[PDB]
């Protein structure tokens, strides 16, 4: 299922006894922890190339993220090698730790969302993402582990149908308020400095591009709620506070649309 023999061949090609090992189209890490690679089969190479481009371009935008170390291709696919963003993935933070980071994350994400969207070479706009969802749902390829708990036992065709009639309205809201989004702004993709709890950088950038800011905020808030836990009241305060620091007035219906669409878009 995972082409370790092809991928390794790519990674080992420059020698130097690096001790590449799989850590998940797989992700590998060097023995010394200083480099990662993402590798994909032949069929997915354009998608990985577009990720490479996103990472390379973001390095010219003064937004903290990895550097592209190498791009390697062969008959059995491609690999994208990047520098480690050192620190602790935000999903691994305790509540207290995530509270230390919370205003720094709002600042960092605000900076990303302040890039001029019409200057971004990349897009993850809704017409693209909705089309992807139609495809995944047609292929019966939705992973229910990604859905909201209360949706996991509903057929994804039904779940797509709940969203389908809102696409026009949501496109009009996206036109009105487009930003450059991270594109998968779940807590594991925000690395924290383990001493100051400022943001060290962003990782997993293959969906970077124009979209409604809620394509990012929906994921960030939902995944932070895994940390904040049973505390419904702190979770709402936390989101209001985030919204005030970041500079947006919460639109819950729009946030929910993005939360409910995202899972349908993977596979
Ligand atoms: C599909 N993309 C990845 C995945 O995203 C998921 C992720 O899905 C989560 C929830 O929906 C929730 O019900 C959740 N709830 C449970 N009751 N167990 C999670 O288990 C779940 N995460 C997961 N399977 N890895 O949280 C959601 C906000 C998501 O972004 C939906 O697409 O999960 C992430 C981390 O969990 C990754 O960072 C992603 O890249
Ligand atoms: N360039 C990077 N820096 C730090 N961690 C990374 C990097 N690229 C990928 N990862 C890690 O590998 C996983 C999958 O991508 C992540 O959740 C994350 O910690």
């Amino acid at each position: 299922m995972i082409d370790l023999t092809a991928f390794l061949t790519l990674l080992r090609a420059d020698g130097g006894d690096a001790g590449w090992e799989p850590v998940t189209a797989a992700v590998f890490r060097s023995a010394d922890g200083s480099r990662y690679a993402k590798c994909v089969p032949a069929d997915q190479v354009a998608a990985l190339e577009a990720e490479r481009d996103r990472v390379s371009w973001l390095s010219t935008q003064d937004i903290p993220g990895p550097r592209v170390l190498d791009w390697r291709v062969g008959a059995a696919g491609a690999g994208l090698l990047t520098s480690t963003v050192e620190g602790i993935p935000a999903d691994r933070a305790s509540a207290s730790m995530l509270r230390a980071a919370w205003e720094p994350i709002a600042d960092a994400v605000r900076r990303l969302h302040e890039l001029p969207p019409e200057k971004c070479p990349f897009t993850r706009e809704l017409g693209e993402m909705f089309s992807m969802a139609r495809d995944v749902v047609a292929r019966e390829a939705v992973n229910p582990d990604f859905l909201p708990e209360e949706q996991r036992h509903t057929p994804p065709g039904e779940l797509l149908a709940r969203l389908a009639p809102y696409v026009g309205q949501r496109l009009a809201q996206e036109a009105a308020q487009t930003v450059v989004c991270h594109g998968d702004l779940c807590l594991p993709n925000i690395i924290l400095d383990p001493d100051t709890l400022d943001v060290a950088g962003f990782i997993d950038l293959g969906r970077l591009g124009r979209a409604d800011p809620y394509a990012d905020l929906a994921l960030l808030f939902a995944t932070a709620r895994e940390t904040w836990g049973d505390d419904e009241r702190w979770s709402q305060s936390a989101e209001e506070e985030f919204a005030a620091r970041y500079g947006i007035a919460l639109d819950r219906d729009r946030e929910r649309f993005y939360l409910h669409l995202d899972p349908l878009t993977w596979g």
